């Protein structure tokens, strides 16, 4: 029925108005790749836009960005009413005017620095009343055309002038202003995002319907992550994309308020949310006010919390208030708030990965202007342990690096710089190495959860194990249709074990990558330092982590660490299975199969393993890794030697035939002394830029063997008998 | 553009007032190694000093002693212009004056202390009004010259006369007292002294260029370490050498 309605959603050209629409769309409105399209809104107002052919994105959803979608006052999830008017439309006089809001100190012609490399080869339509916005100056102003010839019939041509004013235009309450925070500037957290919308958006925009269809609404959302994640950029964020009233409860500043007047604060809170329409409430830092009421002195704290879960109980469904609250430490808040009824949703706004790190970074960045050496993906990829704060503030510092070097090359020392300079500073990519330099990541010690960028092609050989992790792991989590079929439960643990440097880990990591699955490892020594503090709750943490981060493998990597602890199975006669182990153990039997959390362990002391693992449920499937044959240490060898320049004298299958009982480990570290030597050649020829055969000789003649005969041996045998180990 | 603006920074010879030039500086204003040197500052007032033939300091940074930065009326970091005038200049008779903030206590001729062995040997030059001080007696004296003949037409010579009063001039608010913390004042920590004007200078010195900029500034410096090591003189002295208005807590 009226096959005019388009659904709305954010886009994903990063640019100006550009619309993207799907298969059926270009097809249904007989519409081509470059053509003049004519957005209509709600409240009687219209946009004048142009359509990118997009077919991959949904069966049907436009694309809508939110320059635009305050020029049709239409947010998220929206209906818009869409008109092609393929009519070549040019202006002659366009009368343009800033905004007093965006515009403050800055001085000079801004038009030959924002609209000159902005109108040019962009061929864009402008329609009356139009705010588009122009990034430039390490800054970012929106733009206000204000009279022209009869709207629209307008657009970007080299026949359309231009003038300079100096006045801008104050800007009244009906637009809301982009430079607030929207869902276009988080970037690292799209899934935590998805769940936000899918829990906010229909309760908020479609109160009504809600209320009318009787079904509970998600009201307890509980943002928590560690600090500087985008937490409260997150939950403004929402607020804004929404036209939900927002309140904001500061924990601090609840908490500075006399006895009995921030019980007042959070009355008038919850108060005025039910009195305006739907609403969000967000209590920032939620620890601050409602710590655990076991652990707390005052009594006034404890009416806080009391006061605070009254509230959240006596919050009704005709409300239409959903109450957002963000806390960094997520187990210091009292576990009455986190029941039924209170705050039964969490989402885990986690560390960004590098991809997301890297988003991150281009959404800091797109107002600074960079130099062609930029390369803002090493960045990401340098950048370990940043949070989106972090990468704010190593950004930030670049920028002020790269004033440095023109406030005194370029005497700066006017009171209003104009931007005829401005766009002259650019930061080079030195200048985010110096930044980088300089730069504390907050969150190093943080456990990742992330797709890791291993592959098969950096592992040598091992194919039979490569074709046995596949059938472990992707068949149940791509083809679960065959596993009902035959009736049969898929394993949900292996356990690797051999000689050290045989590429366990690489194995684990590698199995992550091709499933693209998420990829958590908790190293030995990591167990025996966390439990140090007597802390039963950071292991059972860790399986919760790798609980929504499904599909997911947990990897226990140097678990002869763990197995040392005490000596072993008899160690100093008693058991070194305690600890961190039992509940490993109870953790495993604690989770569902369903769940396509895979566990994966590994250890190169298969002898003092303790049998309890081993039980079928648990890890069950032992895959055993020997040293390379002759043809694995070819195929090392060459893995290893994929960054390097090596000459093409040196035979590889020489040194795999003249290397018997090394292991991947031990030609990595041939490799890298070869490598070494080569580095050395060259800098004593400084004072050639190909590894070659004679480095590899002489790196070969103090290679060394990490495994002994009897230990071959050893693990041979148990290779052979390590299913029996439980019983005697 | 306008090839006599100079950047001040804090200087590496301690000594009065003795400015240091960069490879660059003493070639392109044509000055040699014992050259008289006037430097004017902002609030028109001036200063004429000695320059020193430095190279391995950077390529463009004059070294500034903070005895004569405040006769400059000029703090760290900002542009200075400079006017060689290599004539030399004769005073014969500088009315000179103590100032009655750090010659409490002590008594009698303390020209025979400070400035019989301040002055011969050296041919530095005095201009109108400038406080420079002299240490000795276990105690340091800024001092004041308060007449002379005509400014500055003055460098450190055997004909230069001096006489005794024991009347020292009040001090006014126009002058910052030089016996307050300072850079100098602070041993030990060069590269966190770094760190801290790197993060502080830039938002107070400019605060309405950094306001237009829109970049974050470090707001939430905390300096840590073991008891005494000068965390309250760090943060007094970048108090006093900046412009900044300084509450306590
Ligand atoms: N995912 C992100 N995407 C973009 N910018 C981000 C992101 N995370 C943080 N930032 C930036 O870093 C700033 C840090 O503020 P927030 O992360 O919102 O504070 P927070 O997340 O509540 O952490 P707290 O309050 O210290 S526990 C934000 O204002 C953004 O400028
Ligand atoms: N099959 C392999 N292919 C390529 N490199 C390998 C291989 N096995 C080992 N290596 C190298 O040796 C390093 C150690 O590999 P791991 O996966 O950690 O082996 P491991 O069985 O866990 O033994 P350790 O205790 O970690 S040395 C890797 O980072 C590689 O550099
Ligand atoms: N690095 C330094 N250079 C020169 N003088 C110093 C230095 N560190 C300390 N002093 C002197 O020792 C005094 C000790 O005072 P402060 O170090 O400023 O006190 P503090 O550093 O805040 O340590 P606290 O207050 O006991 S935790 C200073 O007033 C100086 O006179
Ligand atoms: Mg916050
Ligand atoms: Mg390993
Ligand atoms: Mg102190």
């Amino acid at each position: 029925n009226r096959p005019n309605r388009l659904i709305v959603d954010e886009a994903i050209n990063e640019d100006n108005s550009v619309v993207s629409l799907s298969q059926p769309k270009m097809d249904e409105l007989q519409l081509f790749r470059g053509d003049t399209v004519l957005l209509k809104g709600k409240k009687r107002r219209e946009a004048v836009c142009i359509v990118l052919s997009d077919d991959t994105c949904s069966d049907e959803k436009i694309r809508m960005n939110r320059v635009v979608r305050n020029n049709l006052r239409v947010r998220l999830g929206d209906v818009i009413s869409i008109q092609p008017c393929p009519d070549v439309k040019y202006g002659k006089r366009i009368h343009v005017l800033p905004i007093d809001d965006t515009v403050e100190g800055i001085t000079g012609n801004l038009f030959e620095v924002y609209l000159k490399p902005y109108f040019l080869e962009a061929y864009r339509p402008i329609r009356k009343g139009d705010i588009f916005l122009v990034r430039g100056g390490m800054r970012a102003v929106e733009f206000k055309v204000v009279e022209t010839d009869p709207s629209p019939y307008c657009i970007v041509a080299p026949d359309t002038v231009i003038h300079c004013e100096g006045e801008p235009i104050k800007r009244e309450d009906e637009e809301e202003s982009l430079n607030e925070v929207g869902y276009d500037d988080i970037g690292g957290c799209r899934k935590q995002l998805a769940q936000i919308k899918e829990m906010v958006e229909l309760p908020l925009r479609h109160p009504a319907l809600f209320k009318a269809i009787g079904v509970k609404p998600p009201r307890g959302i509980l943002l928590y992550g560690p600090p500087g994640t985008g937490k409260t950029l997150i939950a403004r964020a929402v607020a804004n994309e929404t036209g939900a009233f927002f309140f904001l409860i500061n924990g601090p500043e609840i908490m500075s308020k006399l006895a009995g007047e921030s019980e007042s604060n959070l009355r008038k809170a919850f108060e005025e949310a039910e009195k305006n329409a739907p609403a969000i409430i967000f209590i920032d830092e939620l620890d601050a006010i409602a710590p655990k009421r076991e652990k707390t002195h005052g009594e006034v704290e404890r009416r806080i919390v009391s006061q605070l879960l009254t509230l959240m109980d006596g919050l009704k469904q005709r409300a239409h208030v959903i109450v957002m609250a963000a806390t960094n430490r997520p187990n210091s808040i009292d576990p009455a708030l986190r029941r039924f009824g209170r705050f039964d949703r969490e989402v885990d706004i986690g560390i960004p990965d590098a991809t997301g790190r890297l988003e991150i970074l281009q959404i800091h960045t797109k107002n600074m202007k960079l130099a062609d050496d930029v390369d803002l993906e090493q960045v990401a990829n340098e950048t370990h342990g940043h949070v989106g704060a972090d990468l704010a503030a190593l950004c930030s510092e670049a920028a002020l690096q790269a004033i440095r070097k023109k406030m005194d090359l370029i005497d700066l020392e006017d009171e209003t710089i104009d931007a005829e300079v401005m766009n002259s500073l650019a930061v080079t990519m030195d200048d985010f190495r110096w930044a980088l330099s300089q730069s504390n990541p907050s969150a190093l010690r943080e456990t990742v959860v992330e797709v890791p960028q291993v592959t098969w092609e950096d592992i040598g050989g091992l194919e039979d194990v490569k074709r046995e992790l596949q059938e472990l792991v992707q068949y149940p989590v791509e083809h679960p249709d065959k596993f009902l079929k035959f009736g049969m439960t898929p394993s949900k643990g292996v356990l690797f074990y051999g000689p050290p440097g045989c590429g366990k880990t690489l194995l684990a990591k590698a199995i992550a990558n091709e499933c693209q699955a998420n990829f958590i490892s908790i190293k030995g020594p990591e167990l025996l330092t966390m439990w140090f503090g007597e802390s039963e709750a950071n292991v059972r943490e860790i399986f919760d982590k790798a609980r929504q981060a499904a599909p997911c493998v947990l990897f226990f990597d140097e678990l002869d660490s763990i197995a040392k602890a005490r000596g072993g199975n008899i160690g100093n006669g008693g058991g070194a299975a305690d600890r961190v182990i039992n509940q490993i153990l109870t953790e495993m039997d604690g989770m569902s199969t369903k769940k396509n959390v895979f566990i994966i362990g590994a250890t190169n002391r298969p002898d003092i393993i303790d049998p309890a693992i081993l039980r079928p449920g648990r890890l069950d499937q032992l895959i055993y890794i020997p040293l390379p044959d002759e043809k694995s240490r070819v195929a090392i060898l060459k893995a290893n030697l994929r960054k390097s320049p090596v000459a093409k004298d040196v035979d590889l299958e020489f040194l795999a035939k003249m290397t018997n009982g090394f292991s991947g480990a031990d030609l990595t570290e041939i490799c890298q002394r070869a490598c070494k030597l080569a580095i050395r050649e060259s800098i004593e020829s400084e004072i050639v830029p190909e590894i070659r055969r004679d480095h590899f000789e002489e790196a070969m003649r103090f290679a060394r063997r990490s495994v002994s005969d009897n230990d071959i041996r050893k693990y041979e045998m148990f290779a052979q008998t390590l299913q029996q180990s439980r019983g005697f």
